[PDB]
């Protein structure tokens, strides 16, 4: 009985099959900077000639616990494996300097800014943005999240800003700094003291700091609202304050975006069930969207 346990991927050794020499890595422009650190475009010569990649790194002032967390994220990505709809791990630099995590590069950037740029040219039916594209995006994000859940992982920051768009209109979930394997407890209780994405969070995460497969599903529902509203900020007209929390707890939910199909707003509503047990799984969401695509 006690001779069997769940292998914790963050306790496994770093596998040097990922190691890439930093003297073949040339940094280009900065792609983003924030609590996650710094992300740059780069060329990784000979990782496969020259492929364009993204490289995540910490600020030079970073704490030892920040540095350990980047190593832990590397181990999580190493254990997770490859999927079409995530920003995949390609390599790392783990000695001779600060840790660098090398991942796929997505030339169109984040989906939120993409949507906000294409808002004015959007037309529901027929390059330009159409209802068909938005359904495809909903499907691909659900497939990436189903994959994470099939590996017993939660992302904890699902939002349009953390979805990237690459060639062929393929969407990829990015930023795994907060992702966790929850095989042992079937939840995660956040002990951190960082700023949190309150308007994307399930009420049980706000109130009790508990994260689960089902709280990722809540966030997916908020993502759907962002998507079909073409990049509107969620809960318009509502600051994050005592009024906001009271309303969410009492059962307030956002109305449908104008261009959301009724069956997609139906998914949103089940993602936001107050009872986590009544929310759908990503597996169920994928099957639902599949059938909507086929019926279109
Ligand atoms: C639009 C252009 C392209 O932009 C980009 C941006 C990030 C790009 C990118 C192309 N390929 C990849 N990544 C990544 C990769 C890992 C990341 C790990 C953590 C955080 C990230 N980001 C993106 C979203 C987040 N909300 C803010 C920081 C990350 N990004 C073409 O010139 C910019």
């Amino acid at each position: 009985g006690n001779n069997y346990s769940y292998i914790d991927p963050t306790q496994l050794p770093y596998d040097h099959k990922w190691e890439f020499p930093r003297n073949r890595l040339s940094f280009g422009k900065t792609l983003g900077a924030g609590a996650f650190g710094k992300v740059v475009e780069a060329t990784a010569q000979g990782l496969i000639a020259a492929m364009t990649v993204a490289v995540k790194m910490l600020k030079p002032s970073a704490h030892s616990t920040e540095r350990e967390a980047l190593m832990s994220e590397l181990k999580v990505l190493s254990y997770l494996g490859n999927h079409e709809n995530i920003v995949n791990l390609l390599g790392a630099c783990t000695h001779g300097g600060p840790t660098l995590v090398i991942t796929e590069y997505c030339c169109y950037g984040d989906l939120l800014n993409f949507l906000r740029r294409k808002r004015d040219e959007f037309v529901p039916y027929k390059d330009f943005l159409t209802l068909e594209h938005l359904l495809s995006f909903s499907y691909q994000v659900a497939k990436g999240m189903a994959f994470l859940a099939s590996k017993n992982c939660i992302h904890r920051d699902l939002a349009a800003r953390n979805i990237l768009l690459t060639h062929g209109n393929i969407t990829k979930i990015c930023d795994f700094g907060l992702a966790r394997d929850i095989k042992n407890d079937s939840n995660y209780v956040d002990k951190g003291n960082a700023r949190l994405p309150v308007k994307w969070m399930a009420p049980e995460s706000i109130f009790n700091s508990v994260y689960t497969f089902e709280s990722d599903v809540w966030s997916y529902g908020i993502f759907l609202w962002e998507l079909f509203s073409l990049g509107s900020s969620p809960y318009p007209g509502m600051p994050v304050d005592s009024k906001f929390y009271k309303m969410i707890k009492e059962g307030f939910r956002m109305s449908s975006p104008e261009y959301a199909p009724a069956e997609m707003y139906d998914i949103m509503k089940t993602c936001w069930d107050a009872d986590p047990d009544k929310r759908p799984t990503f597996k169920q969401i994928v099957q639902d969207i599949e059938k909507q695509i086929s019926e279109s």
